[PDB]
């Protein structure tokens, strides 16, 4: 299970832009400490790593992490077993990992001065936000509150500390450049598939609008929902009476046409409630997003579209967290998604 | 050359400790926007991967990256060449890249408020610090000013963008920590060797004096010297006869000691002035820092050590950059690793 060929592995940076200080660079001068003065920034580059097998069959996969993660959890579990990088390179796909911008080996935009100031001008917010333990506890559905575990859970128990290791913050990049990023990768590979996680869903979604060789997409339990402009349907404040959902992202209709002509799939874990559920506000927020995709994946569909929601209890998968393919079953996961590479022939040349 | 078969590969998270936000978290309270409340956060944990081959020979090597570097520049040079992850896996070495804390996947302690601050702890700096292009240019010795390069320069010229993109801040991160996150990998690994590269050639240097796993040391191109405590010898200062190199870590004999009970080899490239230089800050900043770690070198074999210093130069090779690892020869300074691993009897199992 562990074995793997390589016909070859590397890494690369892609995207971004630069941006500069005020006067003149002396090379006489002191250089440390390091000035603004005559600098050149690369900003909001991405960081990329592939891996080849022997003879790959179909399309590349793009694994892209949720929000505030990064390639590492595609390549291991929290208790050390095969991610679906290994999984599927097993598979005979070549597989690209990235850190976004702003999130690990991706770029964080800051300089001499105060986190994210350029002189006078403000490239990413000084103020930050970061989940805790007990947020991502909550928000990946491990239990309903911190410390607790839902029945059946295939998380991997007793490695807590690894798994909320591998989770920071993200600076505050524009989503667009984020795209931009990407939509660059998949410029340079080529057709390709995109497999996305949570926050990374809508932004996936966004890519393939901009870029025809985007060839499907597998999105797990996608944070934020789109919808064309000026066609968001109704959709329910949580059971608090007083939150809502992510506002839902809009994009101009001539491009959300273009989600139709590819195969998407939107995966969902378990315990997430069919019923208002006011005492766990995560547990709702699922609900009423799930909901939210439902009719989003709809609007695709009513456009001709090739678009479905596979819940992995109706697959007969019990107990996923919102990150199944890190969790104990994740090998029956990654089948699930062979399926679907080979029900649209991405799995072959 | 590209092709790599690997037993296992994965990747892990290790060290770090917890802080905590003040109240209670309650989970039917809005999660988002994040909050301090109730608040765990695990900080200054560390990044692994490894890779290892089929029937592995020797004890595994421990590559750590530069300033602001991430185990990026072990994969891959900035052209795309296989960097020493891939060339040591087939040369049967097991291989761990690190992405110490604050850097890369390692992790970067910051919150909700202003950058690095939980409540009215300053964790680290909201105010940070960071390279530029021009300033990196000339620490690195691909030419005396930005734009330039040496006529016998192994730079992979026209990656310049690619490059300069893979470097970062670090947050003030305490050395202590850092220092502290890769004893306890080292603990976790068994007997093995360290590779460093200038900012974590002092880091590396204390590890070993912690850790006697730790059974080689090879520093390319290390920025801090070290000494047993008030043994520094005279330096002296840069050409410009205002500036100094950086201050030498001194420790305490008993722990510098043991820096004698192993092998150590100091790496340095090409074109480090051997005259004083005072219109090329960084090339004479380099000339009085190798001169200081020929002194610390010195100390170490007179407490009956086995250190050494490679001058690139003298082994054939000329033009290497300050990231000889990555330089479009790193093939042949590959070898010259290869050579000390097999003399010290760390190729054999
Ligand atoms: C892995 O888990 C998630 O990925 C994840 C999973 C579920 C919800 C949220 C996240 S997230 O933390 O990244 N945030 C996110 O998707 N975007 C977003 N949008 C708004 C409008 N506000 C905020 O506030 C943070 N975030
Ligand atoms: C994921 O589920 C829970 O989280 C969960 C849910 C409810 C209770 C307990 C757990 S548990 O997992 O902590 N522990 C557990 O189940 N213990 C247990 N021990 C014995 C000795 N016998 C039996 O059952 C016969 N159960
Ligand atoms: C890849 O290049 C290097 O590794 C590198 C190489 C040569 C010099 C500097 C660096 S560095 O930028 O990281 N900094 C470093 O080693 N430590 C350090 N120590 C003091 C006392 N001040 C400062 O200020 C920056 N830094």
């Amino acid at each position: 299970k562990r074995k793997v060929v390589l016909a070859e592995q590397g890494s690369f940076y892609i995207g971004g832009r630069t941006v500069t200080g005020p006067g003149k660079f002396d090379p006489s001068k002191p250089v440390i400490p390091y000035s603004n003065e005559g600098a050149t920034f690369y900003i909001n580059q991405m960081y990329v790593n592939f891996q080849a097998p022997v003879r790959p069959r179909g399309l590349p996969l793009v694994f892209w992490h949720g929000g505030g993660l990064t390639g590492h959890i595609w390549e291991s579990t929290p208790d050390g077993r095969p991610g679906f990088q290994t999984l599927f390179v097993q598979d005979r796909h070549t597989v690209y990992t990235i850190d976004q911008p702003g999130r690990g080996r991706g770029n964080i935009p800051t300089f001499n001065g105060p986190f994210g100031q350029l002189e006078e001008e403000s490239i990413v917010n000084t103020v930050t936000g970061n989940s805790s333990k007990e947020g991502a506890w909550v928000r990946d559905r491990l239990g309903p509150a911190p410390g607790q575990f839902f029945e059946n859970s295939q998380f991997p128990r007793g490695y807590e500390d690894n798994y909320f290791k591998e989770m920071g913050f993200s600076p505050s990049i524009s989503s667009d450049e984020i795209v931009d990023a990407v939509v660059k990768l998949v410029t340079h590979i080529g057709p390709c598939v995109l497999v996305t996680h949570a926050a990374s869903g809508v932004l996936g979604m966004r890519v393939a609008t901009h870029a025809k060789n985007v060839r499907g997409i597998v999105a797990y339990e996608p944070a934020t929902s789109i919808f064309p402009k000026g066609k968001v349907p109704e959709i329910p404040p949580l059971a608090d009476k007083k939150s809502q959902i992510f506002p839902p992202f809009e994009i101009q209709e001539s491009y959300f046409k273009k989600l139709a002509k590819i195969p998407i799939q939107f995966v969902f874990g378990d315990n997430i409630p069919k019923n208002p559920k006011s005492a766990y506000w995560f547990l709702d927020w699922w609900r009423v997003t799930r909901y939210a995709h439902s009719l989003s994946l709809e609007a695709i569909n009513k456009l001709g579209g090739q678009a479905s929601l596979l819940d992995l209890p109706t697959a007969g998968l019990r107990g996923n967290t919102a990150f199944p393919f890190t969790d104990r079953n994740n090998v029956q996961v990654a089948s699930l998604l062979s399926d679907f590479l080979g029900k649209h022939g991405l799995d072959q040349n």
